[PDB]
């Protein structure tokens, strides 16, 4: 009866793990009442058009971060990898459900005809590169695929952010068009084959957890009967849950036992310059609007409270 | 289809740890199937709960293995296996990636029960009327806890006491319970135990309780595919909700809660408890091959966390 098309930010090999299992489950349960067809990175429309395509109803739903999509909202810069925002993946659903971020995202997207269904965590952000990164100077001049706001941050350190479609990254790494990636953690690197075409993995992250969401065109959302609305919401939470343990398990296991990437580390005392720079970056963002200031203050109070709480949040 | 589920949780706790997902299931399933949810000891007492499900009097159960004393080789790892998990996410990873799901499934299938899914709940902390500032202060304390964690704690002079969950609040404000070692701070505030205790010891004896959804195997096999899948997804939703409910609650209440004063035993002193837990695991391992295999999985997992480093270990 009801037919949706969903496009995800994830390339095909990544979609197999971060969206497909929950959509397949939705489809097995819904049966003839409703089916969701899942399309991967840049398949139905280009990234630059993803948000507008959903808004106007060409595509019914989207799984994506705000930042790569360049959504016309005040919270776009907090999606993807907001530098040093969340130490832990569970910080994301806690910030959204308990510290007010859900209501802010709902309002921002509704103003533009889109239903924010649910936010979730993905992986930490690490450099994986052809050449080893052992110091901050080693970052200078490197052409790396990353997210827009993270890239803007990293530019302070001489990184050159380069944007290409996801399906092209593997060959771009192979030819040296890219010097590396700062788009993902180690789980994705091994799963999607990027570990096969890069050599080194830097242990110092610039975010403990990517922020992405499920979104639906508001008119399509309002057309849903209640039981299918609830079924979609639950399947999306199942998708988020699966990612919580897929990444928690994958990052540790592959760091310790993987053999396709050699680990490097920048000394803490040196990396502290990157953390310092990040809090100036947050201030620059807060300067830009009231909503941005509000969200930055929430990130600050949350992180300050983690320090006061102690173990196992902070040591 | 008509099912009755009984949870280990008291009524005030069940509102957070089972009811939302069962209500969602019921709204989605409609006339196809309904699950009536009962709380702690409501249809049958805890000590009869496993056999009641096995026999089919009750169709489904939300519980740890330990408090209902399931007759299996893995029962001692449910609830609060001392120092087994530092983090809540360790539970679904151990189950889904390090083989514990298949072991639980085989063990329960043997005794007529479907293990549907495991999940994490909260860390285990002492909440008490008098302050704990040293190990000697543990001696003599009558506390509500789980059977296996209680057997461990007994070596330190702790008196594990087993009462029905709904009786605990009054036992604390009046009459020989000196405290609880059954929960973390989120439950303590939510269910009212923080109103009748004064102190919260920051040194946990486990970072994450292990519980599960179980179904009578005959009832499980009778389910239509679509309803089985719906039940499984709603259970995962319940686990997800608890992952963030506890992650958010423990920190917030430690920092902003006004009802319990935080105390700490020095790390050097608390090392004695960690040492004793090591010995406890070895005792368990020696009891059977299945126990030995599970203990080895916990040891290897914790070893690999130290090798992995941040943010798993610092
Ligand atoms: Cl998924
Ligand atoms: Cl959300
Ligand atoms: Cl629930
Ligand atoms: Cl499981």
């Amino acid at each position: 009866t009801i037919k949706w098309r969903m496009q995800t930010y994830a390339g095909a090999a990544l979609a197999e793990h971060v969206a497909k299992p929950a959509i397949d489950l939705f489809n097995r349960i819904a049966g003839d009442r409703m089916q969701i067809e899942l399309y991967s990175a840049d398949q139905l429309v280009p990234t630059g058009e993803l948000f507008r395509a959903m808004q106007r109803g060409t595509i019914d739903a989207v799984q994506s971060d705000d930042d790569s999509m360049a959504s016309p909202t005040e919270v776009t810069v907090f999606g993807g990898y907001f530098p040093f925002g969340c130490r832990y993946s569970l910080d994301v659903p806690v910030l959204f459900n308990q510290y007010g971020l859900k209501e802010i995202w709902e309002e921002e997207y509704a103003k533009v005809g889109v239903k924010h269904v649910s936010a979730g965590a993905w992986d930490p952000c690490h450099f994986a590169t052809k050449e080893p990164i052992r110091s901050l100077k080693d970052l200078e001049g490197k052409r790396v695929f990353t997210f827009p706001t993270a890239g803007r941050f990293l530019s302070r350190f001489g990184v050159v952010p380069v944007t290409l479609p996801w399906e092209d990254i593997e060959v771009a790494l192979q030819t040296g068009e890219l010097d590396g990636i700062a788009w993902s953690g180690i789980t994705e690197d091994y799963t999607v084959g990027w570990a096969n075409v890069t050599n080194y993995f830097l242990t110092n992250n610039i975010s403990g957890a990517w922020i992405g969401h499920f979104f639906v065109n508001m008119e399509r959302w309002e057309e849903l009967p209640e039981d299918l609305r609830l079924l979609f919401e639950v399947c999306c939470e199942q998708s988020h849950y699966h990612r919580q343990y897929w990444y928690w398990g994958g990052e540790a296991r592959l760091r310790v036992h993987g053999d396709k990437l050699e680990l490097t580390s920048i000394p803490d005392a040196e990396w502290d310059q990157v953390e310092t720079a990040a809090q100036e970056f947050w201030d620059e963002i807060a300067a830009q609007s009231e909503t941005k200031a509000k969200v930055v203050e929430i990130f600050k109070q949350y992180n300050a409270d983690m320090r006061k709480a102690g173990r196992p949040y902070r040591y």
